[PDB]
């Protein structure tokens, strides 16, 4: 492995992810044939939590003294808009950085042309789902600084049990793995090496918070989850009772489940009463569920029990993750598992930088 | 059979349909036995194709010369919306009209104990999906009128040769029966006694509407498929080629494919580009295109290679029947096939009606 700081970079529809190695076994001597450009980088990057703007370090994520290509490190973990990777690439074109770069998903190579601006970087195109599948599978192995990097909601049926619980991946084939990022991508892994594209849905991520900046003229992505916290979904979905007066009790439909989302909004005095934290709440709900019910579909189909659900529409969103884990233990009656990994969208950019080796 | 008129009612969550048996074949000494009551209910609904401000009868539908019950008579299929269920309701209290009601759908439940009010009218509750399917297994049999009821796209990848053809269900089983109305059921029929409800979604018509009136401003179901004619999708959702500039070659996803429904709005200046027309086809394409894969991974999961999609959402919107049919084509390499029927969401009040014998 190269004089070169080590990244892994995944380049998304919507977030840029980037892993970074840190050396903390540097000897003396190496400290000497360090250039200034690669002190200042490691440096900036250790010594800031946020980068410009928008630019993020996820720190409570940090991998802690991890042994990695033969040497002892702490991994971390940044992300910062796509919109904003001009911003990224005009600063490594500055002078004071003057690089061997794994990189995936789409923008690996939607921006090849535009890494290669800076000079006499080496860019590698690596597959966006295997990066996923090679990254999940590594840090599941290495653990969570001692702690399960995954984990389930015990008793997910009932809010007075429901809690957070570690859970083992030791032996983690087969796995259905559900990427919920802008859109979906659902994968089934057989094996290290042996996995399948199942089949996706665009309503994904993107379509949240895109339906909701709509409806509701939220600004951010956390800003629609603290609407969607106040919101009363049902104001806007149209409920199995809306239908039946009760349960459609011949096919199992209790009451209380949506029978049509948003479909109470096609009364007008309706849309006229329901708020923006109702439809923010609503929006969440229908997407979530949506996903939850295609990955279900596909695990059946599979033959899988255990699905793992990935990507950042899931960072700080516990509502949905609890969704999930109800909507899947109760559909299955108890048969199929939502599982949950700690390093929410993080994955396909270490399964990048564990492809240097090859370079 | 019962001095009645012969009905059937489906009474939904948006829309009541009624199916009425105009006999044809009456003698002279019946007209005598006839009250007045029963001429009046068969003079307005016949010699009128408006009913108040908000009942449509479907002249086109109309079948003529029908056996049935061992009589011979026309079939009447009648619509309107269930929010004006008590001015039918009143209308049927009116003295001039003083019946067995065989109802079906969510408001045969819902709205029992107003039924009632007509005095003496006796009403039964028939099985939502039990109707849907004697319906639609009926009317393919007797034919429309000599002509297929079922049909297909023929070439529905190729707008070119892309073209309604009738389509011959003569050994309709296995099926799948995909009905979108509020909300979405999907049934695996095995034979006239046999079938299951494999799963359904709650992103069904309703979500299409009430979706399309909250962004658009639009007034009836009509208004908004004319805007969604007119718009661009494109304009807000993001395509595969936004994020990868070009295809996703390795799974196969072409560049035009949505990879993000709506994922384009994300982004401020966008959402203050972008057209009601072009919101309201987003709209109709993401819960089209929706249901096409839940079917899609249901025909397989069921091995079932006819997928018959009937429910309102579908009336006059032949755009979105054209999706469908694009959808389960491309993506099973013509395995599957989307099946149309051109009487649209009776199915419930025909199946109702034929439960008439039985009581
Ligand atoms: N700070 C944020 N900004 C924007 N979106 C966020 C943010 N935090 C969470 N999200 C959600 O995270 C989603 C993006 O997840 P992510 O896994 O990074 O997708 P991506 O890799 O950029 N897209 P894709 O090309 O489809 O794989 C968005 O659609 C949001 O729902
Ligand atoms: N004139 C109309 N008015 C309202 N909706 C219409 C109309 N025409 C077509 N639609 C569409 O038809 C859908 C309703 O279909 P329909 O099959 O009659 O459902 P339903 O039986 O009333 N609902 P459900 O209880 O879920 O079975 C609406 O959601 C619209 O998308
Ligand atoms: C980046 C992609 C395109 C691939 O992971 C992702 O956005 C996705 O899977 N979208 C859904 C595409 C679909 O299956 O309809
Ligand atoms: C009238 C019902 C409830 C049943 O046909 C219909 O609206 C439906 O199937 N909705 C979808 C319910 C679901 O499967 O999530
Ligand atoms: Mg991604
Ligand atoms: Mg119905």
């Amino acid at each position: 492995v190269p004089g070169s700081p080590w990244f892994g970079m995944d380049i998304g529809g919507t977030l840029v992810k980037l892993s970074y190695f840190e050396p903390i076994d540097i000897t003396a001597e190496e400290e000497q044939e360090e250039v200034e450009s690669l002190k200042s980088i490691r440096k900036y990057l250790t010594s800031n939590v946020a980068y410009g703007s928008t630019g993020i370090r996820d720190v409570h994520l940090e991998l802690k003294d991890l042994t990695l290509f033969g040497r002892r490190g702490n991994l971390h973990f940044i992300r910062f808009p796509t919109q904003d990777l001009p911003t990224f690439i005009q600063m490594g074109r500055d002078k004071n950085f003057s690089t061997v770069l794994c990189a995936t998903g789409g923008g690996a190579y939607k921006f090849e042309k535009d890494f290669r601006t800076i000079g006499n970087l080496h860019l590698h195109k690596l597959d966006e789902l295997d990066c996923l599948v090679k990254g999940l599978l590594y840090i599941d192995s290495v653990s969570f600084n001692g702690q399960a990097e995954c984990y389930y909601f015990a008793n997910a049926s009932e809010p007075e049990r429901c809690q957070k619980m570690p859970f083992n991946l030791d032996d983690p084939y087969p796995l259905l793995v559900v990427n919920i990022g802008s859109g979906v991508s659902i994968l089934a892994v057989h094996s290290k090496d042996n996995y399948k594209r199942v089949t996706g849905t665009s309503l994904g991520g993107g379509t949240f918070l895109g339906l909701c900046s709509l409806l509701t003229g939220c600004e951010s992505f956390e800003e629609a989850l603290e609407m969607a916290s106040k919101g009363d979904s049902t104001q806007a979905d149209k409920l199995v009772r809306d239908i039946y007066g009760g349960d459609y009790e011949r096919f199992g439909l209790p009451g209380w489940a949506v029978a049509s989302s948003f479909g109470n909004m096609i009364y007008k005095e309706k849309r006229e009463s329901v708020s923006k934290e109702d439809l923010a709440r609503a929006t969440l709900v229908t997407i979530t569920n949506n996903i939850g019910s295609v990955a279900r579909m596909c695990a059946v189909n599979e033959k899988i029990n255990r699905v793992v659900f990935v990507g950042n529409f899931l960072r700080v969103n516990t509502l949905s993750m609890k969704l999930l884990a109800y909507a899947l233990d109760y559909w299955s009656k108890g048969q199929l598992k939502a599982l949950f990994l700690e390093h929410e969208g993080y994955f396909g950019a270490v399964g990048a930088l564990l492809g240097l080796p090859n370079f």
